[PDB]
């Protein structure tokens, strides 16, 4: 099974069973689970910043951010197409009352800051109050570019806003980058961690940030349902990958890069390639055709008039090689 | 004095004052209020709807509207710069639980179909469920152009999306159409008119729909706090205002061409003159000054680098001369 | 028509309705309306208090006065029974995201202290955290002991919690307790003020307490929809009832002492009487029968098992003789 | 160690961990991990209900659940200790927007239906919609009587009420009953199930219902992230918990009244043993001092003025013959 649906896929290694089945275990509620101490404190180690909290995922590592730096009344300047804004079901207005102000994210994936500026909202009680500015590195796989994550930090202090990044994918932007993740993390107040795309986990985010911003968190992820107990289990499938599945990751980029090529040479039309994700413009008509013509030999991908590919531990290059056979020969 | 604030100044005229004196009212709450009831019922069979419910407030209106209209994390569609997203300090979100999906309106105040389209969420789990699209009739003075009106209902019709009309200057529009209210509003699932602004009364808004949706927003006024007692008093204002105010619109209006057209003669620069509104690019070199400057001759603006001249009953030709004037001598 | 169904029916006298459509207004939003700002500025005076705001009703003095004490998350004692936890449709936990904790009330009407001791929560992150407890002065025509104002304000301080007294009758009972109204309003942090019951207005009624606290709750009373323009029409009648019938509640209370003589003396069941209020067991067989019996007569009850009946400035003592006569008829 | 504090302490046995390394996975956001799927069917089936959701807690369940049946606006009766109404920091409220309306269980643990019946609001715009009676078996150890679950469900049939069980210990439930699953769930619309306690799961809880009701908590679970992707090592142990460790149960009951009357002999005050709970009365002047005296033996217990025990699977009769010999020690 050949599946390129996206990254959260990735199932786990034996050696990741392993430490799973063998790490010692407590009551997180109680504070108790070692391995789960020990995932939030190196995180926040690696980051430079001062703690840490594992959620059951980056939605609701999200959500919590969100109820964490926002009151009621406040408001996000966030991307239109940003995770935290559209794809988690409205969750910061409908259960956190607060207000989302979405603006259209520029070509390079960054939020203009122009634009953001002309969102800032006065002190006048007819506006929310503007509190947060929301990025997301990668986006879409897109590595924003250092340049612009310093302005963005730097603009945020001069607002008095605090500034946080939806990392899902942030080691895949860190290995491209060529840097340590702390060189990007001193340009945000908070950021989230996905353990179970590219890093290869079962299930699992982390939130960081500063201590007391963490503590109101772990109220926030209480109320929300993820106060978990022996997750240690969980967590120490993430020491394993942040320990050995970051590298890897440029294998990822490689196989994406190269596919690229390939589908190229097969009349294929790829519209763009960042990190592990690569944009083919399919199609209406053959968007639904091409969706059964492959799940049907084990080929699976999300169908649609533009394909999103998404590389990972579980697909090799040689089965990329395949899919794109199949995709050469699909066009006849 | 000579306010160029907003037509939210208007004071009673001495008429509209003693059709208030002399009103027979009740406790609304029992329903038992004449008056408000006549208005009611005046402002629903003017529409060609069949029910209406009177308000404190305009920004009531509207977020009881949203609530009538969009349950728990269901979605509306809305301008960037629409009163019920922007400027009711994120109401709908905040306190409704409603995600608000903002979109940049064309130049003439309608929102794209195309964009709008685009944003209708697909039923699926990680998205807010697309309910309402909102619009604003007259949009700082722009009135949208009936074909679009028509095109908007026809269009939410075939999605299954309500359709909401934020009418606080409705009547701006329909004197400016020509027409009659109720053939612009067979548009519109519900709307909104504000008594307030220019039809010149101290206190009131009215939202209008069907029974089953009025019936609802019942219960919103009453949780947001509209639920007043003796409001005969402030409803027959209100029926003075549309029996005897909205004809006069029309003098607002000439008003604001005429006045344009005497600060373009001064040398300032009107950018542009819809209905009772224009807009003067004043620049922040000299946005404070004339607000300082004007404010020691007794005419009020809202200073800011683009001013908004609003016109109304309480600002007659003669004064707009004299501001004309001051505004001649403040630029050489 | 004598109607006893409440005290919000009571109708403005000539003197008011001359105060009102003389009254000197401005737009309220902008802090221009003279008679708002005189209201309100002698309301706080009046209380020991820094500011005061205008509202449209009480459930919008107390929705509007609970989500400035408390932020999302955060939770407020109150009665079982109290008016802004049972009559305001669960706007504080509907809308403001608030928990309520409510007990029942004793006899007497006060929040027994060592109950309300045991629902202060630990700082823990299983609990709503405890912020506010709120009380009701009057309740249901119950005077609250003196006594036991102090003893709340005093135990509220040693829990560092805040207090708000829902004051939609505190007149009634600064009359009965035949003090100032400052000596109550001591024991409080912030309070409410109806107008337009026992006072006699149309609508409208006051939040009151500390400077800062009262800024935030503006910004509360715009997004839910309070902020009206020229409310100096509505607020005149405030002070003119401010200034002349507070006195007069005592006629309203020796009317209600000699209604409960009469229809004991007429076969009826007077389950107790307090302030304005009478209380009647008249039982669910001649529930409906009584309601349609007075009605028919020109007398309005809110028919129920036990009938609540309450005095005010639209009802004389000959209409209420009249009443007992019927009533005395009735049981034959 | 000999840990006390809770059920939720459990940790893996050796069987479930190799029942968790040997389940094959998949991405439970796409529906396609057999293990999450089948551990969902087995609780429908096993209940008599059409469908199952899996969650990462009971807090979720119940946060899912409540949002489930109650739309804004909307109330649920429910016990004033009730877990889903003061431990889950007010979430039905502060995220959910329902209103709470709580009452005293009685004795038993069950809330006596003349109360609920007080409390079902007339449908008024003063009131929040009555819609759901929730109910917890079993409660702090406690096992609800058979015939009030009966008379519940009618009593919630009859009046147009949904009922929801919080079934966090129901297996402790159905073990003291000596029937089947299935012969409680038919009086309930819903229940969860709580896999991480006394089941002795890592992590896990199960909401179980009708189709359409589960479909739309799958929603809600994505919103209030709980949308986990290869939960099906998780869903695994779960399985093996519900076939191998509901019978053992009684083991943990026993150990309870055992420890009851060892305690008694020692000269505790123990106040009632319920299934695997147990309640001393340590008292104030000794709470502290009992918990550090325990916590030097390596016994853990929450200290507190009445101190609460708990048992499961990872503490033995021996262990508990030791805590019995300390705590006797302890006293004199
Ligand atoms: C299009 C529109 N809709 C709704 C409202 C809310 O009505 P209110 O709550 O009664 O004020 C306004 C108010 N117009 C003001 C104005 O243009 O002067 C603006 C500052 O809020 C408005 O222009
Ligand atoms: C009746 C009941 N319902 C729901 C829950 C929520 O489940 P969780 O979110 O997985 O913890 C608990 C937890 N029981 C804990 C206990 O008893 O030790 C209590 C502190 O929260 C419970 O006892
Ligand atoms: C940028 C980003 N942020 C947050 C999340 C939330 O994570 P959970 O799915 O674990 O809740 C995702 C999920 N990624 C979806 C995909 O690209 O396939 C994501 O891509
Ligand atoms: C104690 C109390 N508090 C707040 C309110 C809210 O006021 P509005 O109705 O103006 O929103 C009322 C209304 N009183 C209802 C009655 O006794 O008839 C009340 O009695
Ligand atoms: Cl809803
Ligand atoms: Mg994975
Ligand atoms: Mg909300
Ligand atoms: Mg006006
Ligand atoms: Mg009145
Ligand atoms: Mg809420
Ligand atoms: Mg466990």
């Amino acid at each position: 099974m050949i599946d390129l649906r996206s990254d959260t896929v990735t199932r786990p290694s034996r050696a990741m069973l392993e430490a799973m089945m063998a790490a010692p275990v407590g009551d997180d509620v109680y504070g108790d689970d070692p391995t789960v101490n020990a995932l939030q404190d190196y995180a926040a180690e690696l980051s430079g910043k001062e703690a840490a909290i594992f959620l059951p995922t980056g939605t609701q590592a999200n959500l919590v951010a969100l109820l964490s730096h926002c009151e009621r009344g406040e408001e996000y300047i966030v991307g239109q197409a940003a995770h935290n804004y559209l794809f988690e079901a409205g969750g910061a207005a409908v259960l956190g009352s607060i207000q989302p102000q979405p603006i259209d994210a520029a070509a390079d994936g960054t939020l203009p800051l122009d634009k953001v500026a002309m969102k800032i909202k006065p002190d006048d009680i007819h506006f929310a109050r503007t509190k947060l500015l929301s990025l997301e590195n990668t986006h879409n796989g897109k590595v924003l570019p250092r340049e612009y994550l310093k302005e963005a930090w730097e603009f945020t202090r001069k607002r008095n806003l605090a500034l946080h990044v939806d990392g899902a994918r942030i080691f895949n932007a860190v290995v491209a980058y060529g840097c340590e993740l702390k060189e990007i993390t001193q340009y945000c107040d908070s950021f989230t961690i996905c353990l179970s795309k590219g890093l290869g986990t079962p299930v699992g985010s982390l939130l960081v940030g500063n201590r007391d911003y963490i503590k109101r968190a772990i109220r926030w992820r209480k109320m929300t349902g993820g106060g978990m107990r022996q997750s240690g289990i969980l967590a120490a499938a993430g020491m394993y990958a942040l320990k050995n599945n970051v590298a890897r990751l440029q294998e990822d980029h490689d196989n994406t890069a190269w596919m690229a090529e390939q589908l190229r040479e097969a009349g294929a039309d790829v519209m763009r390639q960042d990190t592990n994700m690569l944009f083919v413009r399919v199609g209406e008509e053959n968007a639904a055709a091409l969706g059964e013509y492959m799940k049907a030999r084990n080929v699976l991908i999300n169908a649609s008039p533009i394909v999103r590919l998404v590389t990972h531990l579980d697909v090799s290059r040689a089965q990329l090689a395949e899919v794109a056979a199949h995709w050469r020969a699909f066009l006849a």
